[PDB]
């Protein structure tokens, strides 16, 4: 037969366990929940078993600590990692700071990768992201395009909304783009900001919205996940960076050709090659069938190479590991 | 006790059956199916009762042959008329040879709403689409912003369909607009089409696309109505007309504030007063709850304006029929 | 590299059309419509593509004059035939009368499946169902798992809604099969009815329902497409058809593994072989997976077996038009 | 207008979070997460916001700290209280030990819904579930048809994904009910289960399932709760049982009509007045219209009774209180 979509998700904490709940309401595909840690995943798998009878859908869902549940996976999501360093208080959250906890697990889930499902696309969401992927992808060994990060839907998503509270307007009309690194230094880009395709600046034409307002947005979406962290107290956002992830992983599914944001292994576009960024992308049942290469202003491109550095600084970090 | 939502199609033919379908799979409310033919809106609405059961869905589809079941409605949408004109052939099919007809039963049914149904949100789907909108509002009394017509959401998403296709992207991430009349002399507005943002130009200058072929595009977007007459050899389009009411509905429903093209009463915006036609709004729970005014190029402006200047005409013959 | 799901749909009337707005509205996968009809299924497919991008899908919808493009199908589903009689009146519709027609038909569809999508799991729909599912399977060569027929989930929906209709309750939460032929002598599970689980009778006990009010359900369940037939005055019931094949190809096509009654090919089961009839029936990746055989009562087998006599009788015209 | 409905969610911890996902994914209503604890329901909220971006659909999420906020509630969701008491383990726990701590939190809700939102549908949550809705329903002086708890709905989708596991089923088309308490006494009506009204006792004599596995089944239905807090190690379910509550809340905001198993107010039903307790129920837009009475066998009916008893001496404490 024909067997059901299998979807992996590397990690059971809050992002795993709201994303495989995502697969249940959607009935995407049979879930298997991987982590570490003893008998947590298998609690998990129980509840949303149950959630999905109610639901009327029809979806296994399995909690593993073995890697060989891995086996035959069509997509894999990887969250395994941890959120916030040690020592550190909340307002001095920073992604980088996680990188030396992180990178090892990378190595340990993209060789089980390497074994287990070789052909399944795969979306990172480990932090710090874009450098997480990288490391994914080399001891993976899967192709450039079957790999990428979960960044720009999320960071998108939050520019999007944020324009579409001020304008008052459904957010599946404006249209809105973060590339570059998932970090203090992404790119919201205002110029290509559209409601139904009329562009953001004939709204600041109107006086329905202000540039200042505008300035405000592109700060407050760059600072957006700190803000989250600030509120909580524990961890960090997962009901969006969930959702971003699995509009990804649909798009691969069932071909949809959708265009995102997402981290893409870079061969020549914007004049950088063998790294990945925040980059618009066509994805469908090919991977990342596209980058698509944007007709930046310089300003734009120095902003989007000034986050490249950032995530060639971050690069060297990781050598050094 | 809050009742669920109830929504009444006036005329239960091909458009008016396949709303109610959507309704029942989208549990959006109560239906009410009301034709002037006896019997067949009943049938249609058992067929449809047996489908909300296979769908696990809560929803009363009611056939009737009588105005009075309309009373109480959230939501109006209007297919009553006819499709093609007698006589004429398919080739020369034109949605102008309606407004005889179909006049007189906007004038007809806006009476019905008048004593029935005053506070529904009324959405015009008889051709043709502009003029007809204007005698519904006109003889039912209800406010400007209450009632329009669905005709935008349709020419966009052919506009959508076939960028898209050329494009190879999905439809969700192609923003197109066609405003102005429903007709020969619609807008379909290049310059504002994107890909989730990005202008078509920037597709057109790495060669994805060439002007020639977007063009034929906007050709197409304008003669597709009678594409397909031309190829059903019965009627006309009545899925994707569906889609795009019901889409309006929801609007309204859901207060979702959503941006779509639709024929919205003018006061003033593009130089334009008192007619419908086809502009980008935002459709909420006080209905059109505002009208975008785009800032057109003096190109853009000329085209627009000459297809007010179709309704004008058509109106003409809407005053000749005595029907103001 | 993994493609989406490919649905032909051998028929684009009323029924085709409609599950291929239905394919478009979930997303199922890419559609081909086919038809003899020249044009016309190219209409509709165009119509259809534009409501995907009204919906947000992504679903190529195809429509062909060519057997050739079903090349590769992961389900078919068949409705190419007449709904009525030539020379017969609405009143005296029969299924039966269909059969001369129809039966052509699918020999003909079936010699097409066996070189172009022999893997294809097929539902039949074409009318007089339980015996145009066998000429179907016999001239298609298909394994007996991978080809049956649509009707105990209509009949079935038809029973539910009118119970639930009653019993002012969801129709998600009534459970009523009809098993046997689909037609005349279908059975209608009265024992078997259940609102969450709980038998029907503790309603009669209750003073909810009466014995006379089911009765009357059971018959109106019987009678139910030439109610409609009669009502529409063109063609027969489509909405609830459409909505019931979908949910059974929706079964495999995610091996759902649900408990639907389909006309399945009996091995045995009630003491019946070698012809397709209603049961009750697992739906999953393998097609019908399994025939649940009920535990009937002397009564409910004396009234099966009735009906598969029917079937039987049917069979002989079958035979007799040289289509075995 | 017609305004958007709006739904409540008194406690924004793991089930009216997940709840307020399902709200944002279902596009059920504008949203208030309503916690004591300070910055975390807003917390929570803004990530809710940008998740209904990605799910294209138009619902504000709010987060508050003020009862005010909930006026004009068309249905309120209740979890505020303690998951598990203090000085026990994981493998003794029970809801009856949580009941002092939750009583007064019931109180105060009520006199708060009774000022803010007298029109409401209220469902409550909060353990020990069947005199929690008693508490909560006698200080907010709402109608009894306005009131309910959730519990059976959840009993009902273990039992059923249970069953529907076993025979290898659809759980759509497994139909099965756990009356009573929510708790030990619970009582999985195997005589009622049916596969599309089918009863199970065909499929014991056909050998697809057995008597012991049935047996089994009830127990582990009975035992589910608790095994989830087994093997989650940190609070307990959350997935099932808020989809549990909002298909109820569905039911009500649609006026469904569904047969649901919920803890309603008794006025004779089954031999019992005056309480809440676990039983089917047609739920609409007039909130609990109708409590089915079952035809139970005596021994069903003993085992009613005995639930009801354990609801009883549970009263007693409250009472105490
Ligand atoms: N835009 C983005 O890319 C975003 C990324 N994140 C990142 O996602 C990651 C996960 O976030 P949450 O799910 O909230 O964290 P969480 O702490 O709730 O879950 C992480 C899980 O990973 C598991 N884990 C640790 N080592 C493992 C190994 N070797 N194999 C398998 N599992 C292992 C842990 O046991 C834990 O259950 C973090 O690194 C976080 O910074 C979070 C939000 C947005
Ligand atoms: N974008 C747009 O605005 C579009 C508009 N149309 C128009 O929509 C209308 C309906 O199209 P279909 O549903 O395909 O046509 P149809 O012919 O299938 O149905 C029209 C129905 O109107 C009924 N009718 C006639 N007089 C009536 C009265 N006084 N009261 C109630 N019902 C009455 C009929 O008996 C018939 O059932 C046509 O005028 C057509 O041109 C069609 C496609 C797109
Ligand atoms: N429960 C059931 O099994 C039900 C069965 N039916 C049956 O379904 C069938 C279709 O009904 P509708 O879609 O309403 O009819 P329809 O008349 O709208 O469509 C039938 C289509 O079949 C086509 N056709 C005829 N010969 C063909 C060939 N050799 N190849 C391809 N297409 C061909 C037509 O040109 C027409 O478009 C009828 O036989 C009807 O009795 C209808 C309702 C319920
Ligand atoms: N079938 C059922 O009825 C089930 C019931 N439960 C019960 O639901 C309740 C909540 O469970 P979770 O959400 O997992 O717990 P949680 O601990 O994650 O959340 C409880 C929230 O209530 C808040 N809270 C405490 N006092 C409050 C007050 N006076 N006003 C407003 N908020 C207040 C807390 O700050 C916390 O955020 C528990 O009592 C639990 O036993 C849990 C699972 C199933
Ligand atoms: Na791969
Ligand atoms: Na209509
Ligand atoms: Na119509
Ligand atoms: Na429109
Ligand atoms: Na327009
Ligand atoms: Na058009
Ligand atoms: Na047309
Ligand atoms: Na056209
Ligand atoms: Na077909
Ligand atoms: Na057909
Ligand atoms: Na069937
Ligand atoms: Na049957
Ligand atoms: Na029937
Ligand atoms: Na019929
Ligand atoms: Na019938
Ligand atoms: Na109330």
């Amino acid at each position: 037969m024909t067997k059901r979509k299998k979807i992996s998700l590397i990690g059971s904490g809050m992002i795993g366990g709201t994303m495989a709940y995502l697969c249940a309401q959607k009935e995407l595909g049979d879930v298997v929940l991987f982590d570490v840690v003893k008998n947590m995943p298998q609690g998990k798998a129980l509840d949303l078993s149950h959630s999905s009878s109610i639901a009327d859908t029809n979806v296994k869902v399995t909690g593993t600590n073995s890697y060989e549940d891995i086996k035959g996976s069509d997509v894999v999501i990887i969250t395994a990692g941890l959120t916030k360093a040690p020592g550190k208080s909340d307002k001095e959250w920073s992604r980088d700071d996680l990188l030396p906890f992180n990178a090892k697990i990378m190595r340990e889930v993209g060789e089980n990768i390497k074994k287990y499902c070789p052909n399944a696309f795969v979306i990172v969401i480990t932090n710090p992201l874009d450098v997480m992927v990288k490391v994914l992808h080399e001891h993976s060994g899967l192709p450039k395009n079957k790999v990428c990060g979960m960044a720009g839907v999320l960071d998108s998503s939050r520019f999007r909304h944020f324009i579409a509270e001020k304008l008052n307007v459904s957010p599946r009309d404006v249209q809105a783009m973060v590339i570059g690194a998932h970090g203090d230094k992404m790119v919201p880009l205002t110029r290509y900001v559209t409601v139904n395709g009329i562009p953001l600046q004939e709204f600041i034409k109107k006086g329905r919205i202000t540039q200042e307002e505008i300035d405000e947005i592109v700060e407050r979406t760059k600072n957006a996940g700190g803000e989250i962290v600030n509120l909580l107290g524990q961890g960090s956002a997962y009901f969006a960076p969930a959702a971003s992830a699995i509009e990804m992983a649909e798009a691969y599914l069932k071909d949809k050709k959708r265009v995102l944001v997402c981290s893409c292994y870079l061969e020549g576009q914007y004049g950088h090659k063998d790294m990945f960024v925040g980059v618009p992308a066509v994805i469908g049942g090919n991977g990342v069938e596209k980058v698509i290469e944007l007709e930046l202003t310089p300003e734009e491109k120095e902003l989007f190479d000034k986050s490249v550095e950032e995530v060639r600084k971050l690069q060297k970090a990781i050598k050094a590991l």
